[PDB]
């Protein structure tokens, strides 16, 4: 209880959530997910105009932390995936404007957290992969579809393949590519856009714009991770060469 | 040590008998998996009629809380998800489904009963879905669809018991029937189930059903995944 | 001799099925006459549409006379047009009243079901046996009236039900002898004209559970499955 | 003199409509007072909201006093605020209880209908006449309570109904003399507090048929039609 | 009255609705909105294949007319906004093909009227802004999103900002940037497309293609404009 | 004719290839061909074939509904054939298999809709497409087309009941890319690999989750349009147009 896997910088127009496990590729431990949920909930209570998501170290996030998954039960793993989806839905449906800034190699729920944010930028060298369908996981699927279209989503998710910054830009997954040196200016621009409307009107606008399939998404996640043999499917995937 | 489930296979019907007499037919993970396996097998074979009953003194006491203190929050979530996956399989069955209740029934046990299309109980039977007392949202909309939003709020809102007479009044059971009359009900049900060709029976059930499976599973998952689940169970089990 | 008689008064049009030597069975001609008549009434914004049958009954439904000489496609088309008729009546901005007597079958019962005010003679009978030959017609609209439990029992066994059972389950408002019928029509004409045409249309729209597309799709699928004529043949042989 | 009294106890807030010389008619001020009070209760997560009327009745609905000095826009705005209040009550996380007596009209009946537990005195009456002047207010909520059949009967002829009919059609839980009202409030307070605040909220959300947007849209279209004030004038005119 | 705030040219294939308050930037008074509703209803009854919308003078439309809003009640303002949304829904759901031709600087409900038309063109120098969210108004939101996508809708609506003709073309809001010299040829093409199908089939196609969220749109509009303090929010915005 | 083979089926472990084989009739969909396609697609679904490939022998993919003996057929016969076509299209569009279509030549109506029902869609640079059925009141494939190309482009094409070429098809996202026939074996191999990247159950779930299901609305719209009295006369008038 003395670590800080999530750093939160609070300013009047913006809170910045820095995933802070840089020796573990910002992988989502149960502790980090719970910290994110708490932070996001607090920001919604305080009607923070802009939430910024970033990662310390070499990347944004490698997604689910598979360290010691062998010593966790099938139930333990299901709970952690459910809490991840609950987090993603809170970020996706936020009354705050949300901004994500990705760099390095990003994976799974890490990419989904990025996807849940409305303004999305990455470094020209950044990379993304959502490989979970290889072990039967159905996470972030419809949200990714809503962004890039069903054709591109099938192409990418169906073969559980990587895609780079250029491809991410082409398919509309990122607004633009931007070096880390340009990130402070992007945050300022996002802060200005977020505060252009009052909290109640901003929340209403977000609610009106969003395609809400939260229940379908959570059901699909729950079913996928609750199929008997989840742990074995993970084991098989992690033993695979690429 | 006997198996927690007995399955009997006839041409027109399979009977699933819950058999945990020291545990009030409570749903262990093993029993739920046995039921899922059994119902899945029945569906592959297109068995016209599935019958659900309990050996001993009741239909079912729902989730088995034995040693819940030694299971993780995630273990308990998974078992609850698996129960809902079972309920949805039974509720959406292409087979005709019949449930026969007696004694005192609770929680997921009552929900399993509710998931069946033909529902009968002894005149002395009782039911309670107390799960909302520990924040659990299980079977809520399916119960609403049976009894109406008004009766559902009356019963679930206070998480209270109801007896066979109220169950009949509100449409929760078609009628009451003593255990001695059950083999005859099963025969009437098997005749009903084979009155239409299997594809037509399947179509009829699909056409009639109000499908909110995703909303149901999402609400279940959210409810059981809130931090402090075990502690809420603990507090309920004390009162 | 035309198969349909239409009486036009200012507040009400009365559609009298006029094939009393053929049990008022729905030939393609009768169904088109009905569609044309109902469409005309809708253009005129007639407050009340009344449906009745000359002779011994309301209607025996689909006319199976010479079905063997009609193609699988001809039969599908006739069923589709029946459903399009039923949807026009069910969704009418007019108030609708149906008056049944004698023995009534299938699409005949569905036409009756599509009307908002439903009355029959104490001796009237109803049967919807279409599921016996795989036909899915009027299923959801019947469910909306009597509830999924009662619809499953009646449709899933294709049983005939009487006026007493019809009243019990809410399928008719009440039983009334043919002598009480003109007063019922008068009462309906008054209720129909109690609101202005635009507001009446709005109320009907706001109150209705619309699943017209799901119903037409299910009908079309059910009747277009290869071997339709053969399923009808096996049915028409039964007990 | 204020048009609304609010009594706050630990488990309940009681909103007493307090315009007994004006039949508790809903002025713009009373509607806003009700909205502010209901919003405050929602922020406080009060288990139970009780609605009652001082004097001879529960409420006579929209206050048509000096409507001639109101523009059509003024009337639209007031109707919109009424619907917003009705939707806040109907969708409340609190248990809601309404206790009616005397003769009640329009939006008054709709406020009553928005509450989950509804009781009236043996001599209480109800009438929703707004469709006579083209108003579409509370229509679907009333339908959801009594069924499309009874809703059409009552709303389609914009007719009165007494306590006996209200009980028969499920519009009230029971008829109860005012002497029995303190015990009913106590029972409602017990029922409301049987679940924790978050769970009670989730239950209410899960059980409710939410068509708030269709309801507000229908209301707005009805009251924004050119000539709406003139239709009111015609309906209210004294000869 | 004797003014003609809306001119309607009628031809067998097409009716052209010219907004004709060029000294008031074609702003939508209650009278102009009612004229438009009457005209669009008449066209529906008469099964006109193509409806063309254009503005006289320097622009298409400046949206809601705020002249003497101070002397109108909060209710009067809600009513006028409700009528505008009802108009927009009638245009958006029209069995006719609809064509809008914009120029100059356009605002609010004027941009929404433009958006309600299926084929849309503007001059290279045209500008658009939907600023109403600055005073809490929720008008045309879902319809704009359906055209340009949630991402671009948020980029524009989230800061209630202007966008020019180049941006409009990029985001798919207009078919092309076309000078008024091109407009006769474009109307000709639209009239040809409109009459390619019979009236019943054209109506069916339009219904099948449209994402109908009319009730949610009207509810969101009504709630936004009925919030106590509406007139004051308008006052604040106009002062900026 | 029982000795004829209007549909050739090639069966391999990862892929079945359905080759429409009426090259003297522009691969037009007779009742027999539609029934053969339904039978074949149903069999593949039972056998959980990872990939279905659709192709046409001769000069094209398919000219849609075979009008050859329409005068000798009743209104009911024509309705039934159209309904069975929509049932086929819905089976293909909702397939748990990955689906690939390879178009060449001039294609029409239900032929273009069969192509549209497939997830991976490629055509030669010379391929042409037209869905003219709205000219005779037919409402077939309308919503699925809209879902692929967007309401704007769908209105531009269907509102005029007009042809569109391969360039336009690529531009609007109707085809993944233009590819000449020499590149087709490699595309099929790539498709088979993509199809087998996930296990059968997960593949089926991904497709289910990605798809916008409006099957009932689609079949209702089709049935209404083709059941309107005077259908055959509308067809006659359209076929007389020069
Ligand atoms: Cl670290
Ligand atoms: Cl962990
Ligand atoms: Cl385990
Ligand atoms: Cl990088
Ligand atoms: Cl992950
Ligand atoms: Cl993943
Ligand atoms: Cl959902
Ligand atoms: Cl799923
Ligand atoms: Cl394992
Ligand atoms: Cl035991
Ligand atoms: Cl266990
Ligand atoms: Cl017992
Ligand atoms: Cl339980
Ligand atoms: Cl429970
Ligand atoms: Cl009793
Ligand atoms: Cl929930
Ligand atoms: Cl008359
Ligand atoms: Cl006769
Ligand atoms: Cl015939
Ligand atoms: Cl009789
Ligand atoms: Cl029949
Ligand atoms: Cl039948
Ligand atoms: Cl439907
Ligand atoms: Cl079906
Ligand atoms: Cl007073
Ligand atoms: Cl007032
Ligand atoms: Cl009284
Ligand atoms: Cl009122
Ligand atoms: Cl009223
Ligand atoms: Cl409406
Ligand atoms: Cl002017
Ligand atoms: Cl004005
Ligand atoms: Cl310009
Ligand atoms: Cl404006
Ligand atoms: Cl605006
Ligand atoms: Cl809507
Ligand atoms: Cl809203
Ligand atoms: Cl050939
Ligand atoms: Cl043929
Ligand atoms: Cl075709
Ligand atoms: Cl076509
Ligand atoms: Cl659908
Ligand atoms: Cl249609």
């Amino acid at each position: 209880s003395a670590s800080l896997p999530l750093a939160i910088e609070r300013r009047p127009a913006a809170w910045t959530f820095t995933l802070s496990r840089p020796e573990k590729r910002n992988a989502l431990s149960a502790e980090l997910v719970e910290a994110l949920i708490d932070g996001v909930d607090a920001a919604h209570r305080e009607q923070v105009p802009l939430l910024v998501f970033a990662g310390a170290g070499r990347n944004f996030s490698a997604g689910f932390d598979f360290t010691d998954y062998e010593t966790q039960s099938e139930g333990d793993l299901l709970l952690r995936m459910v809490r991840i989806e609950m987090l993603l839905q809170r970020v996706a449906g936020s009354p705050s404007l949300t901004l994500a800034l990705a760099h390095g190699r990003n994976f799974g729920a890490g990419v989904d957290l990025f996807a849940a944010c409305k303004w999305r930028y990455c470094t020209p060298e950044a990379g993304f992969r959502m490989p979970g369908l290889k072990f039967g996981l159905v996470l972030g699927t419809r949200r990714f579809r809503d962004i890039v279209g069903a054709d591109q989503a099938l192409s990418i998710l169906g073969s559980a393949r990587a895609f780079d910054a250029d491809e991410a830009r082409r398919i509309g997954f990122v607004r633009d590519c931007a070096a880390q040196a340009q990130w402070p200016a992007l945050i300022d621009a996002a802060a200005e856009a977020a505060t252009a409307l009052d909290p109640a009107t901003r929340a209403t606008l977000h609610r009106v714009l969003r395609d809400d399939h939260d229940d379908a998404d959570l059901a699909a996640l729950a079913r996928s991770a609750a199929q008997p043999g989840f742990k074995a499917r993970i084991r098989d995937y992690l033993a695979q060469p690429a």
